[PDB]
């Protein structure tokens, strides 16, 4: 019954019989003495100089005695105040080449410290406020932002940060959420969230025990002091080689608990971000006297950052639908909507759609949410989201909500958007002997961190979301090597089979071999084919493409449009010209016919004919092989992009390489459909219609470098549209097209690695850089932040 020799235990204890681990308050499950022996207090946590070398009070948290090594229970100042050590932010950077651990060490430690609500802009801050933190900063590596996962809530980024896996897939899709399959409510309150029932993937903890790492207990009860947890891990770290853990983390509910309650650029904030860095030095000032300093690999990563959002700012249901009683709303700074059990789908939808000028939220299904945000494959998201505008809040009707009784809102800063959001950006600093040195890297993803962490120990990863490889070069040593995946598929390379006259296609016009097209037109290889399938190289002089047989349309189209390309009209004697391809039989083309009965679905063409090269060019744009479905809705927003857009990119970026193509996700789980899963066709016929068009634009990053003659890195920029029959997402949508064309496909900006994902092409094969570089590229988002 007691918690003498068992404070802060790493194997929990069962039921019925008393606990004195982490969470033993959580469960109020602690032994009677827990709170006497676990968490003493008496003269705070820094020696000063009139207790060194003082008689033992054992009533005290921390020791100043000349037994308090032996005993380890020195605070962490001890060798700092009583034996005249600098602390370890004094001390300047110094390159640690190796880790130097002590005997038994078969790794260097991981701590994690985890801060939430940590906005990135936070670092602006400086060296007067957070001495360790900056210290961290530039001694090690450390990004200039890192990006959370949607939404930017902490139950579901703590667990991306664990997992390496979108919230879809750990599960853990909000704060709150409700399970149809369980029958059950999650909420941030109550003991329900401890029940493993709700946690999928696998956690970093979990992963390293798996492989014979032992870890520390990663969660805490909130009445352990910050301080308390410190000197946990620090002790922690003493334990002997049998029984002494590896990784181990820190979490503290600051800056966000402060954040909500004065905003994030509250003069009160100061306060919290000094507390937390005198945390952080006690951390290495404890390391250092346990010289572990150079041992020791530390991560300092936020969950997520914090917006200002004021109770005024709120959006009611109420204005917008009759009846509200009918729903259950998940409120905030974003929006589910499901029936209590009068309520129906379409007709929410098209209440809430575009209804007032200044709308600050914008409903979905969730299958037509970005792409990006990879948030729809899960029986806890309801089908029904809002998006909530930065600084706004949505609730369901005014008495739901409630100010404080003085009047005044219970909050001033709020966090939850869509993770493109410049406020909801976190930090990652990464320093110690695997690290590298005063190192600068681009930002990168949360989900990406599992795998760091992983290498970091020498662990192999569970199957996660991040790209592997990815951010080799955060490291200076890799335990992991990335290797370009084999081609499954391999093209076929038809020339002229065909004539014409064996072309019944319905279809009706106004009436070549590779060369130096491979070389203009494809500037980074063939992309592969990373699935079973059939499909011809089709050459022209101005585009290639990967035309289906299956699907009856490109895989994809690459062309290259120079910085001074002129742009043309479709002569109105080739407006209706579809070609026959005599390279491809007409069993495995389109046909126009299809398109005649079909009174909702138009086609379009991937290859542009505005940016044809002459007139007698311009006769390969219309060939069967070029063409997609399109409706009429969706033709707008194409047209728009390739005969406007795609000039600006070029004209900007001194050209660029265009590759482009269709997407299937009918069961939008981000991955490529299999022909058995799509669920639409041109009607009467067996063309499938695409979910989304995609588009991945290159260019050199040194804009002096014409697209086409880059040595150096590049840059990318990659939009995933939704084929959508109508433009409601697009509120301006009955305007002209310069005004919300491009708004939309900013929405809907990707990641070349979604593009992968979602049609099983492998991209920039042959380049003049590392795989690994290539991997960084094609996990970069442009946000246009
Ligand atoms: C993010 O990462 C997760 C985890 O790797 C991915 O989920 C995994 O997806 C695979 C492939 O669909 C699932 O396994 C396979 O499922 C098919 C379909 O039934 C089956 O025929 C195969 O034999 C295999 O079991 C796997 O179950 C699933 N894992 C988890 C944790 O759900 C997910 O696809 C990734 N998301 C994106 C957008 O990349
Ligand atoms: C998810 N979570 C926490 N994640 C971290 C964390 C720290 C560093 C890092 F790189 C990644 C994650 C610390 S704690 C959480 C928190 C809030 C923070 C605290 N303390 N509170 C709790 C309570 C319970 C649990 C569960 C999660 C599920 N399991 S399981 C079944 O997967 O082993 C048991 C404990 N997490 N949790
Ligand atoms: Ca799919
Ligand atoms: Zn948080
Ligand atoms: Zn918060």
């Amino acid at each position: 019954g007691s918690c003498k020799g068992r404070c802060f235990e790493l194997q929990e204890v069962g039921p019925p019989d008393c606990r004195c681990d982490n969470l033993c308050k959580s469960y109020s499950s602690c032994c009677h003495d827990f709170d006497e022996l676990c968490l003493k207090t008496a003269r705070g946590w820094e020696c000063t100089k009139d207790r060194c070398g003082e008689v033992r009070n054992e009533e005290n948290a921390c020791h100043c005695s000349e037994d308090c090594l032996s005993r380890g229970d020195c605070c962490t100042n001890y060798q700092v105040v009583c034996k005249g050590e600098s602390h370890w932010v004094d001390d300047d950077c110094e390159e640690i080449k190796v880790p130097e651990c002590p005997a038994g060490f078969v790794r260097p430690p991981l701590i994690i410290f985890s801060v939430d609500g940590f906005r990135a802009s936070y670092m602006k801050k400086g060296s007067k406020v957070m001495p360790n933190i900056e210290k961290l900063r530039s001694c090690g590596t450390h990004a200039p932002y890192m990006r959370p996962v949607y939404p930017t809530k902490t139950f579901p980024n703590l667990y991306t940060l664990a997992t390496g896996l979108y919230p879809e897939s750990h599960g853990i899709v909000g704060n709150s959420m409700y399970d149809p399959v369980f029958d059950a409510s999650f909420h941030l309150r109550g003991r329900e969230k401890f029940n493993h029932r709700w946690w999928g993937g696998q956690p970093l903890w979990i992963t390293a025990t798996k492989q014979g790492v032992r870890a520390g207990t990663f969660f805490w009860s909130v009445s352990i002091p910050h301080e308390r947890r410190i000197l946990t891990i620090l002790q922690w770290l003493s334990l002997p080689d049998n029984e002494r853990p590896s990784v181990y983390a820190f979490y503290s509910e600051q800056p966000d608990f402060s954040g909500h309650k004065y905003g994030p650029f509250g003069p009160e904030m100061t306060n919290p971000l000094r507390e937390i860095d005198k945390t952080v030095g006690q951390l290495m000032d404890g390391l250092k006297q346990l010289r572990l300093h150079r041992c020791v690999n530390v991560i300092f990563v936020g969950d997520h950052g914090m917006e200002d959002v004021t109770c005024d700012r709120t959006e009611f249901l109420s204005n917008y639908l009759t009846n509200v009683d009918d729903i259950t709303l998940v409120p905030g700074t974003l929006g589910r909507i499901r029936a209590k059990s009068k309520y129906d789908p379409k007709t929410i939808i098209a209440a809430l759609t575009c209804k007032k000028p200044d709308q600050h939220f914008k409903p979905y299904m969730k299958q037509h949410l970005p792409k990006r945000l990879h948030y729809a494959n899960n029986r806890r998201i309801e089908d029904i989201h809002l998006l909530v505008d930065r600084r706004w809040h949505v609730a369901r009707k005014p008495l739901d909500v409630y100010k404080k009784p003085s009047g005044k809102c219970f909050f001033q800063g709020d966090h939850g958007f869509d993770n493109k959001v410049n406020s909801m950006q976190t930090v990652f600093v990464g320093y110690g002997p695997t690290f590298k040195y005063r190192t600068k890297v681009p930002p990168f993803e949360n989900i990406e961190l599992y795998n760091v962490m992983c290498d970091l120990l020498g662990l192999k990863p569970a199957p996660n979301n991040g790209t592997h490889g990815s951010l080799n070069h955060l490291l200076r040593t890799n335990t992991f090597r990335p290797t370009m995946p084999d081609e499954v598929s391999r093209p076929n390379y038809p020339g002229i089979m065909y004539l014409q006259s064996e072309f019944d296609l319905g279809c009706t016009c106004d009436d070549h071999t590779k060369g130096s097209t491979k070389e203009r037109h494809l500037l980074y290889g063939r992309p592969a084919v990373l699935y079973r399938t059939s499909y011809d190289i089709l050459y022209h002089t101005d585009f290639e493409s990967g035309y289906s047989e299956i699907f009856l349309m490109p895989l994809w189209t690459s062309y290259t449009i120079s910085k001074q390309a002129e742009v043309s009209s479709i002569p109105e004697h080739l407006t209706n010209c579809v070609r026959p391809d005599v390279r491809v039989s007409p069993g495995f083309s389109q046909n126009c016919l299809a398109y005649k009965n079909d009174k909702q679905m138009s086609y379009g063409f991937l290859f542009p004919p505005y940016l044809s090269s002459s007139p007698e060019a311009k006769y390969d744009a219309f060939l069967v092989t070029n063409m997609v479905p399109m409706y009429p809705a969706f033709k707008r927003v194409w047209a728009y992009f390739q005969r406007v857009l795609v000039k600006k990119y070029a004209s900007e970026r001194n050209g660029v390489n265009v590759i482009s193509g269709p997407i299937f996700d009918y069961n939008y789980d981000g991955l490529r459909d299999t022909e058995d899963e799509i669920k639409q066709y041109v009607e009467g016929s067996s063309i499938p219609v695409p979910t989304h068009y995609y588009s991945i634009i290159t260019s050199c990053l040194d804009f002096t470098q014409p697209a086409d003659k880059c040595d150096g890195p590049l840059s990318v920029s990659s939009f995933i549209l939704p084929h959508r029959p109508d433009n409601d997402e697009s509120c301006n949508s009955s305007e002209d097209e310069s005004k919300w064309v491009e708004e939309l496909m900013k929405m809907h900006t990707a990641r070349v690695r979604d593009i992968e994902h979602l049609t099983g092409l492998d991209f920039y094969r042959k380049t003049s850089r590392s795989y690994s570089e290539i991997l960084t590229l094609k996990t970069y988002l442009h946000t246009y932040e």
